[PDB]
Order: structure tokens, then C-alpha cells, then sequence
């Protein structure tokens, strides 16, 4: 119509072609991988412009216009089948998810650009967020059982509900609560699970005892993301990346949206509850992040709170969105471009973290926390002070960059070189 | 769409119940659940009505945003005008005569309506243009104090001396705790202020208290009038709202004038700089006050708090500004906790300016109002406030702001508590 | 409508009263009065006209947004297509040639001019994008900087050393004091680092003095030339807004490019993290420059100030950043109080991440450019800058600045205190 | 306030300094002793911050807060000369005194003061003729 469609179809079949006939990626030459380097990026280049003007267009053949909210997951599969070339199918995925990162195509990009323009869109993505904020089907599944026996477990977290409390406890032992698209469905299924249940008052995240032997016995809270995992190519852009952020760490925020099912839902449509962060040991990468949007922080004496990957890391998710907003903006460029590791007991601690015990008296500590921020009162506060901390705008604007930045940087050479030597 | 045919119906089922039920407090649970119902239904449909028509309910009181209404004016309209959006003078009458646990409440309908004003850019700006004009009474008062320099009011005592407006609050019975007149007359003091061309700054302060916990000791404030809040006579819209739309914005942005003078064309508002003197304590309102001027100073015993953490209202706008004094940890200190701040810690430098001892107070008091004279002060704090706080960040959160506090203000917790004092 | 033949009104009394009246300082009191209610009569049509149709004003001076014009560009264009509305080539050299107290002010004009461009969500993103490409003054330098790594220029030496791109301010005369060809030496400098493919991460820091008091030291900024503030010689467009939205706004979000390499499709600014090193002090205008760095240092004895806080011109857009790095009262303590910062005192962190003896400088200054080099800076310090710093919200801040700036520039208060100097 | 200068500050009973003023006892590597600085200024800044002073060389600047072990007030330039006249008025009395000659006692023994000086008669005479210290004097 403007051509674009046509361009890109014309794009991205050279692609297609050159991935046929060319040799497997260990085994191109110089000439070879430009060759296919330049027809990846003419495509990609026209993914944007197509976007650029289209974006709206599609998304409401998708949603029918923006009448069924969709998941991520379900969006991009279905803008796959729907507008071929335009991002992965189901298929190409698998492929790429069977290999290496370092032998990737990388056609997650191309779900980048595509979530960067559905979410730059001031109708598309305050949908989008939205739909990513509604209770995950695996959660209302659990939640009957999860109201009669109080007890969930799952692979990467286990969850109590205990006088009035939804305890998570990140439980990976072996490995420091290292993060993967396994643990993400967990803490937003448990994060549903928490918000959803009328036992619920208060939630409280906390890592567990740890069973490796350079650790056994002591309780921590995150060593960030799973960096061999991200070498083999199982950290999904969108299933992962995406999913965290827009799924349960936004709903920690904000909380769920649910159905007109209820009363007050014309002035409450989501259901939002305050929550306690315990940092034992340290809290690393993607766990420092999560501290961002508590509304309680406890750590230990012994603790430390870290963003390390400062020269061939990926983006430390939003905290560049929020950090700046709790540290200023050099403590913040300190921590993020620099690596700069903040100690539980320096006197700025006290900007990220409410409250420094000492491992003997930390449980109790924990405990008092969490019947301070039961009433009504809290709810109406917490609510106003987060939509003041960070506007659906500002959010959406940055997630909206994320997408595509984060994408470049989960192929970027110094990242996969990098996370090929932990 | 058959929403104000389905509005009008569910507001007639509201008061046949209301006439055929009994009074409140002698109704059983099975005609509560009823009449709560009833409500709920009625106040949805409020909702959903405005959520589509709100800008055409506003142009109709406007003429099509034409004519400037204050609040008061606007909400007595809308009701004549669309009957059972939003109470009438009648029906507010039998409200403000009970206690505020008798309630039925008819004040959220109007937290409602101003929430889908303020929501709206067209109608938004409009009225919180409206309730930067010149109040009629400071009009009335403004030949006679330029003449004079002196202007005693029930809760404000004004004087005009060496070119700073001296507005001492003299409630001296009872810790200058607000009320409905506080705010009028606050209002007025602030407005002369600001048109008297004798004065360059204003300076707010509290007097000489009489009770004998206090007796010859100044005493800033002890924030809402905790007993009236009890009895039924805290207004939303002529109390919480009209201050925050009212004086405490024109601390901000200046009084909007009429294009009567030079320069107007670059400035329709006239502001001036303002500095706080906090005697004793600033607690809940008056502690909110502080984030707003331009110097802060503190005696060296005093304490500042917003300490309804568990059982209170919202803050006003603390939860807008307190974070960017003191950052997303320690203004959930305060607010989510009730965390107390002392003039002499170091975290009161977050909040204040000058920690002076009481012997020293007076004269560093009159050393800061000379050193906010000249034009650049001016302009320099014009582009501050611009960015430290947007039009839209402040019409956003007021929108919130009007609903979710008008919601507080009929809670059961907060009546509770709230009956509890004194 | 009926508002461009008010305006072609009232700008033609303004004329036929300069014409007739005499010279400014020979004025008596009606006069002035008169000539002062004329300016005031056309400024108000001026705003008035552009309220409703600055979109159109623009687009034809832009052909519809499909051309980037600079800031000088625009405004000299403004005034051939529409004239009264801001002042030609030939009245801006009469103003120029006149001590400041002695202008008419026909800058404001073009500050509510720039100011209603701003405002515009059409206009004001496109002309910030005009102001973020390369000078023409770069482009053509470029050549011989890939291959001699060096440019000499009146107000900034630039050399390319390690990766480096090492800008000095070397006005050792004056403490490197601010002026129009200061702004165009550091823009294209900056243009420069940033085209260099050679170059990964950019220092900004003062020369060596020779000045009497300052000789063998150097210093960072004493901020605007007062002394040419006075003469007539600091100019609203082409410096005070130049300043802001050209290198000062390039180096946070880089030079906007064309569509000619890999990846501008992700990508279509190239930026790069700058380092400054504070020498002496950075007052004014050199300490504006500092909210906007990667990383910040200092020796031991710097301080910081912006210092005009009763007769001063607002001091840039310190009044839109202070308050992220310091919070309202200490941000109003520096701009409405000229507080002055020391290097040494705990609330220096609020502006500088290290504070370095004299003798130890050097070093501390090579170590920090080694640690900002990666892909992941880049990304990273992207994604901050967009979180700390909306368009939005530097838009609206410019829009207003411009107006008033302009009427700061022109105030009596200013004018009296920059004649001491 | 710079070696014998920066000596003067520990035996004052108020001391004012300008913002941009710094202190130090700098000949940590080849200098003579600081005269009493080593008998005096553990009381004032503790024992590891008058080592890093007098074993390191480290300087210490008006501005940061360890300065308040050694400077009462410190003063923007323009707001110093009247804040020194403040000070002299304030300490005029028969109480002022009393006061200060009791903590000078209590401060520094008759015995100490006495028992430093004997060593540091011949200390100080050794290192007078130190030839690190010679060389040293003689490049400046
Ligand atoms: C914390 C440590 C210093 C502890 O070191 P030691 O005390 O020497 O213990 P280790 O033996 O390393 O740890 C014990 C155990 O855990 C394993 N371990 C520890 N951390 C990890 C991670 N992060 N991944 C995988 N495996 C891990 C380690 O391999 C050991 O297992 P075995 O090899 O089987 O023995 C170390 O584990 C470490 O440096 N880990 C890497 C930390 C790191 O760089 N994490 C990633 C930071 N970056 C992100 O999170 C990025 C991110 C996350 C997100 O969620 C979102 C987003 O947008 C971006
Ligand atoms: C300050 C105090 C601790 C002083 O304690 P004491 O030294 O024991 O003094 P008291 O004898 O109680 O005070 C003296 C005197 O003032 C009366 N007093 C003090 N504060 C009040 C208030 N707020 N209301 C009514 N009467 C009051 C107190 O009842 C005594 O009167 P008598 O009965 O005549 O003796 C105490 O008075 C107190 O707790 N006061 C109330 C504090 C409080 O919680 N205030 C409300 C805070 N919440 C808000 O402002 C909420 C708000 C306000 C807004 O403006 C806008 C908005 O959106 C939200
Ligand atoms: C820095 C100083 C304290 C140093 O004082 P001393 O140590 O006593 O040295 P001086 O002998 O005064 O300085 C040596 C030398 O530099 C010259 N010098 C120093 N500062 C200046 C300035 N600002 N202009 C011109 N010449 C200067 C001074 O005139 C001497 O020259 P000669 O007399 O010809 O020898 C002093 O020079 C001073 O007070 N300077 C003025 C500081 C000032 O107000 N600067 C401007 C503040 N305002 C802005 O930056 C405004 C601004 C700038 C912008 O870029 C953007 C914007 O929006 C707004």
C-alpha cells in the first residue's frame, strides 16, 4: 500500500534464502557472514519503518481492536502466523532455542522491534501492559487448592500463606536462586496466587537455605540471572526478559487486573497488596532489580546489593528506569555503568534498604515488618505514592526502548563471550 | 448509550431504599448488604457515565470552558443540572448533619465527578486554572489591607511589614488544627499576599498557642481537625480538595489574574517567594505545607510527621512530593509507617533548610526573607517548580487524589480511629 | 482571525516611534513610556498569534516538517516570511552593535517565538532533532580529525589519544569564560567526538591558565563572559539556546545522523559517555555542564556554584536538573541562594563521583576513561538518560526557557549588576 | 595552616577557618617531627587519623567533616571576618577562664607535656641532621 509490506517480505526472503544455502554459523567465512549480517539488517531495518506507521493496524487485527487482551507469549505467536516475516514462528524459535547463543540468528530482534512499537503506541501498549497484568491461567488454576491448603510448591519458589502472609521463599538451592524462565513462571504464578487470596494481607519475598556446599546452611536471596543458561541459549527475550517485567514485577506494583467481578472493582480494578523484601546473603543482577518496587526492605549485616555486569552485562531490566529515582543519578550511573557494589552496612544502604539486622535478630525483625503494613490506610498510600514514583507513561516509554535494547544486548558478542567463560 | 437513563434508575432505587429503610444503625446486616449494593451499582454507573460524557457535563457548567467555576460552584451545579451525578445543597445538608459514622456517603459521588474533571486535558486545566483566580472575599478585602497592612481573621492573623506578607495561623486553642474557615481564610491571607504590591515574600508561621500543654509557646500545626472529622464537618471538596487546589497551589504557581497589566502575556500568574517557619512540630497538613515553599526553617526542637500510617486519610499531596525530597525508602518511612523526623537528624536536612535554636530563631527568620527579593528568585523558581512538578503530574494525582481520598474519608478504620481522639 | 494584521499593526507603531523618538538614554520619561506600552502592545500579538497558529508558522519555514533547520536558520527565516514577527539580520546588527542597556530587546521576540515552536508537539521535537545533526563545521573537519587526531580552535583544543576524545578549554586569558564562539568551538568539538569512529569515550576538562592570579593552573569554567554579557555580545539564539540544545543536548542523547550506516534503524543518534574533570571551580555555565556527564571528578579544592541568585539570568537548565541530583531544598539553596558547593564537603557527591588530591588527578582521571569503553555503557547509559529525562519534559522546560530567558537577558537588575563586573 | 602553622591550631581555645583553607603536617616521608603536633593531636583526631596525618601526610580540607576535629566554624570568605568578631565577644568572662585553664589540665598533664619534650629535645635534634631530612630541604 505505502510498499513497506512488500520491502520487507522482500527482506526478509533473502534471509530465508541466505540461512539455505549458506554454511552453519561456526562455519561462514568473513565474507559469507557479512554478506548475511547486511540481509538480517536490511530486514530488521524494515520491521522498524513498517511498524513505524503499522504498528496500530496490526495489533488491532490481533486483539480485534484491542478487545481481547493477549499475553506476550500469545502476541507475538500470533503476529507470527498472522504477518509472516514480521517476527518468528513458533518453528524458527525452536531452532534458535536449540543452539547456543553464540550460533544464533537472533531473531528474537525481531519480537524487540516488534514489542518496542506495539508498546511505544499510546493505544497498543497500555493494553499490551494491561494484558500482562491480568492473573496468569496457572495461578487461577492453583487457587482453590492454594485457599484450602495454604501451601503451594513449586520448582523455584515455594509459597505459604501464614497468618496472613504470602511467603515466597525462592528455594533454587543448588545454584543461588539463579533466575530462569521456569522461576519467572513461578513468582508470577505465586504472585497471583498472593494477590488473588482473600487470606492474603501482605506478601513477603525471601531467599532459602541453600544446600551448595560453599553456602550450606545459609539463607540467599539472589545471585541474578542464570548465566549458563543464558551461554546455552534457554533465557528467552520475551518469555523471561519481557515477561518479569511487564508480568510480575509490574504486579507488584500496580497489581492484578481482574474481572468486573466484584464490589468497588469501578474504583479498585486491580487488586494490589504491600511487599516485604528480606535480602540474606546478597542480592545480585536481576534480584538487586526486584528491591526497586518494595514496599519494605530488610537485609542482613552481612549482606550486599550489586548490578555487576557493568561491561559486557545486558541491561539491569528497569533498574535504569527506577534507580535514579531512589539513589540520584551519579550513585545510580556508580552502580550501573560502573559496577559499583553498595554494602548492607555503608550509610547508603539506607537507599535502597529500610532496615540493616544482625543475622540473630533478623527473623524477628522480618516479622515485626509485616503486621506494620496490614490496613486500609497503607493500600490507599502505597497506591498514590507508586502512580507519583513512576507514571503508565514513563513505564511504558522505557519498556518500550527496553524491548528492542535488551534484544540487541542478549546477541551482543561481548555479552555471549562474556557469559561463555562463568 | 442509555448510561444516564441507567444512572437515574439506579439513583432512584438508592433513595427509595434510603426512604423506606431504617435510620442508620438500626438496620440489620441483610438491609446494610442491601443499601451497599445499591450504592455500589449507582456509583459505577456514576463512573461509566463520566468516563464517556464527562467533557460534555463540563461544557454544559463552563459554556464550553468559558466561564471559570471554583469547586463549590461546580459541584452545586453539576447537581441541579444532572440530577443524581453529584448531591444536592439539600441533600449535603442532612449528610454534614450527622456524625461521620452515620454517613451514607453521598461526598464520593463528588470525589466521582472531580476525579473524571480532572482527568479530562480539556476540562482539567480549565478548573484547576478556576481555582487559581483570586478568591471574591480577597478581592473585597484588598483595598482596605493595602491601605492598612493588617488583616485579622478567624484562623490567620496578616500583616504586611517590610515587604513580607507575615501570615501567622493563631488558632492558639487548639494547635492551629484545620478546618473548612482555616482553609478560607488561609486562602484569603495567601491571595492579598500575592496582589498587594507592597509585598515581595510571604512567610508562614505559626503564633502563640493559649492551651495550657502550650501556653506561650508557638506551635505550627497538628494537621486536620481530628474532632470535626469525627462530628461530619470536614468538606472533601471545600476542605481537602479546595486546599490543594487553592492556596497550596498558589504557594506554587501564583494567583491567575485577569490581562489588567504589563507583561501579562508573559506572566498571567502572579507568584512570590515563600518561606515556612516551623515552632514546635508540623504534623499531617501542615507538615504537607513545607514541600512547597521556597525556605524552610526549623526551631531546634521541633518534629515533623505525617503520622496516620495505619487508620488515616491520604496525606494530600505528600504522596506526590515527598518522594523527590526524600526518596521512594524514606517517604514510605513516613507515610507507609508513620516514621517521625527530628529537626536536628541529619534527614531532616531532606525537609528543611535552617535547624536554628529557639534564641537565634527570630532573627534567622528575618535574615532569609531578605535574601528572596529580586527578580531572579523569581524566575529562577518559576522553571523549578516547572520541573520538579508538571502540570500533568499535579492534575493526575489531584484526579486520583479526589476519588481515592473521598473513599478514605468514609472508611471504617478511619472513623474509628478518628472518634477515638480527644 | 485577524491577528497578523493586529500584529503588522502594532509592530509598524514600534517602528515609526524608533524612527521619530530619539536615541534610548536621551528619552524622557513619556517617551520611554510610550515606546515601552508599543514593545508590550506588539509582544502580546506576538504571543497571541502564535498561540493558534505557530504549527502553520512553522511548517512553512520547514515545508512541513520535511526540512531540519537550526536555530539561527529558523529564526532568520521566520523574519523574511514574516515580518514583524521576530527581527531581521538588520535590525539584530543594530541591537548588536548597542551596549545592552541600551537594546530595544528585540530577542524577546524571538524568544516568543522559540518558545511557541517548542510548545508545539509537532514542531518542538522537530526542531530539537534539527539542533541534535551534525554542524556543518564538523562534517567538514572530520576528514582531517580521523587522520590527524587533532584540531586547534579558539576556545577548545581536541585531540584523539587512546580512544580518547580529549577536549580542553583553553581560554587561558579568562578562566575559560563563555562566549558565542566558545559554544560553536565545543559543538563542533563535540560533533567531532562523537562522528569519530576512533573515538569511544569523550573528556571534557579546563587548560592550563595564564592569567596572573590562575598561572600554571588550570581551571574548568567561570561560567558567561560578563564583560561581553554588558557590551551587547551574548546572543539569545546563538548562544544561550544554542548552548542547550546543541552540544549540551548532544551530550546526553548524541548526534542525530542519516540513514547511511548498520543499525540506525535501532540506533539513529550516535552517542558516547562523556568524563568531566573539575579543575579550580565550575561556576555557572561550566557547572551546568555537569548534570549531564557519565562520570565527574574533581581535585580536592574545586568548588561549585551558580552564583547570580539576585541579579542573575537563570542559570540554563540547571533549574530542570539540579533537583534530580540534590532534591528541592538543596537545588533551591544553590540556584535562589548561590549556596557554593565545596569538593570536599559530603553533599559534593550530590555532583562529582570522586574528589582527588591535586597530585593524584591525572591518574584517577586515565583510570576512569578505561572503565567506561563497552557496548554496555552505551546501552545502559541510553536507557538512564531516558528514564532521568523525558522529550516531554525537556521540551516544555526549553519552551518556557526561552521567553523567560529572553525577558531575564533585558532586566534592569541584570543589566546593573553585569556593568560592575 | 601548613606543619608549625597547623602545630598552633591544637592549642587554641576557638578556631576559625575559610572554607577553602586546608591542614596539614605534610613531611611525612623526610621531614623533621611536627613539633607537639605527636603529643596533641591523638586527642583531637584519634589515633588513626593522626598517623594517616603525620605518618602518611594526609591532607585535611576546611570543607570535609573530619575538619570539625581541628576547625570550631568554617566560613564562606564573605561571612568570615564578622563571624571572627562574633567569636571574640563570646569568650570574655571570669567563666571562660576557670573553665579553660581546668581543661587544659585536664587536657595535658604537667608530666606529659614534660615527659614528650625530654624525648623530643633529642628526637627532634637526631632528625634535624637526618640526612633524608637535609636533602629534602635542600630541593625546595
Ligand atoms: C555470587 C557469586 C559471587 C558467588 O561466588 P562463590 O561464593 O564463589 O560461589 P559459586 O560457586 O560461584 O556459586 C555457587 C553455585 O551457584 C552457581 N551460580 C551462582 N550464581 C549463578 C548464576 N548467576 N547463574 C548460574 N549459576 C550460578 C555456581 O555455578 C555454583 O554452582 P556449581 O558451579 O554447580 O558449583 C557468584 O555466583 C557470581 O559471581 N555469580 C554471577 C553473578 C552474576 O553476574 N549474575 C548475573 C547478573 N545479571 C543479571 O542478573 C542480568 C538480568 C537479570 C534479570 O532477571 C533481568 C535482566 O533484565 C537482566
Ligand atoms: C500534637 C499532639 C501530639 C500534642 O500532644 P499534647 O502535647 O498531648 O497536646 P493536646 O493537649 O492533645 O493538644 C492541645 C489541644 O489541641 C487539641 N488538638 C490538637 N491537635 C488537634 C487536631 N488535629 N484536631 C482537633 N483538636 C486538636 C487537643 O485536642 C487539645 O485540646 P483540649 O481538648 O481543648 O485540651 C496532639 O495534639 C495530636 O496528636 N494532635 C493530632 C495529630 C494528628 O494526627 N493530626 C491529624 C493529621 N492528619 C492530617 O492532617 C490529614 C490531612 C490533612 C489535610 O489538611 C489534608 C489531607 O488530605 C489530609
Ligand atoms: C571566578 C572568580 C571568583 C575569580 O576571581 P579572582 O580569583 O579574583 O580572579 P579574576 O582576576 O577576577 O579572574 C581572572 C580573569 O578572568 C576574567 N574572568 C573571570 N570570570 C569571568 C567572567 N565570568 N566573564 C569574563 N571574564 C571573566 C576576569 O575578568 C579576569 O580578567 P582580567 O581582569 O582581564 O585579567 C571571578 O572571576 C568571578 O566572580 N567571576 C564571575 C563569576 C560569574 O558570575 N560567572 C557567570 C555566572 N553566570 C552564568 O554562567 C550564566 C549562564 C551561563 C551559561 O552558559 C548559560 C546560561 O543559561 C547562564
Amino acid at each position: 500500500t505505502d510498499g513497506l509490506w512488500a520491502a520487507l517480505t522482500e527482506a526478509a526472503a533473502s534471509v530465508e534464502k541466505l540461512l539455505a544455502t549458506l554454511p552453519e554459523h561456526g562455519a561462514r567465512s568473513s565474507a559469507e557472514r557479512a554478506e548475511i549480517a547486511a540481509a538480517h539488517d536490511a530486514a530488521r531495518a524494515l520491521r522498524v519503518r513498517f511498524l513505524d506507521t503499522h504498528a496500530d493496524a496490526v495489533y488491532d487485527r490481533l486483539t480485534d481492536h484491542r478487545r481481547v487482551h493477549l499475553r506476550l507469549a500469545e502476541l507475538v505467536e500470533a503476529a507470527a502466523t498472522a504477518f509472516p516475516g514480521l517476527v518468528p514462528t513458533q518453528q524458527q524459535l525452536a531452532v534458535e532455542r536449540s543452539l547456543p547463543q553464540a550460533a544464533k540468528e537472533g531473531h528474537e530482534i525481531d519480537q524487540g522491534i516488534f514489542l518496542r512499537a506495539v508498546l511505544r503506541s499510546p493505544l497498543a501498549g497500555p493494553h499490551l501492559l494491561d494484558a500482562m497484568l491480568r492473573p496468569t491461567p496457572r495461578a487461577l488454576e492453583l487457587l482453590p487448592e492454594f485457599v484450602r491448603t495454604g501451601e503451594v510448591e513449586m520448582e523455584a519458589v515455594h509459597l505459604e500463606r501464614r497468618d496472613g502472609v504470602a511467603r515466597l521463599t525462592m528455594c533454587r538451592d543448588d545454584r543461588l536462586n539463579a533466575e530462569d524462565g521456569q522461576q519467572v513462571d513461578d513468582m508470577e504464578t505465586a504472585v497471583d496466587l498472593a494477590l488473588l487470596d482473600p487470606g492474603v494481607r501482605v506478601g513477603l519475598l525471601r531467599g532459602g537455605v541453600m544446600s551448595h556446599p560453599r553456602y550450606r546452611g545459609k539463607r540467599v536471596f539472589s545471585a541474578g540471572i542464570n548465566l549458563k543458561y543464558l551461554s546455552q541459549g534457554g533465557i528467552s527475550l520475551v518469555d523471561f526478559l519481557m515477561r518479569r517485567e511487564l508480568g510480575y514485577i509490574h504486579k507488584l506494583v500496580r497489581g492484578v487486573l481482574t474481572n468486573d467481578d466484584r464490589p468497588g472493582w469501578w474504583h479498585s480494578p486491580r487488586i494490589e497488596k504491600p511487599w516485604v523484601a528480606a535480602v540474606d546473603g546478597f542480592a545480585i543482577g536481576g534480584g538487586a532489580q526486584l528491591l526497586l518496587v518494595f514496599d519494605r526492605v530488610l537485609a542482613s549485616s552481612d549482606a550486599y546489593f550489586s548490578l555487576p555486569a557493568a561491561k559486557e552485562g545486558i541491561i539491569p531490566g528497569a533498574a535504569n528506569l527506577r534507580l535514579g529515582r531512589f539513589a540520584g543519578p551519579r550513585v545510580s550511573r556508580q552502580v550501573i555503568l560502573e559496577g559499583r557494589r553498595i554494602w548492607a552496612k555503608e550509610p547508603e544502604a539506607r537507599l535502597l534498604v529500610d532496615e540493616v539486622v544482625e543475622p540473630d535478630e533478623l527473623d524477628a525483625a522480618i516479622e515485626r515488618s509485616l503486621t506494620r503494613l496490614d490496613g486500609d490506610a497503607v493500600l490507599a498510600n502505597r497506591r498514590m505514592l507508586n502512580l507519583a514514583d513512576e507514571s503508565p507513561d514513563g513505564f511504558r516509554a522505557y519498556m518500550a526502548e527496553f524491548a528492542l535494547m535488551q534484544a540487541l544486548r542478549l546477541y551482543g558478542h561481548d555479552v555471549i563471550d562474556k557469559v561463555g567463560r562463568f
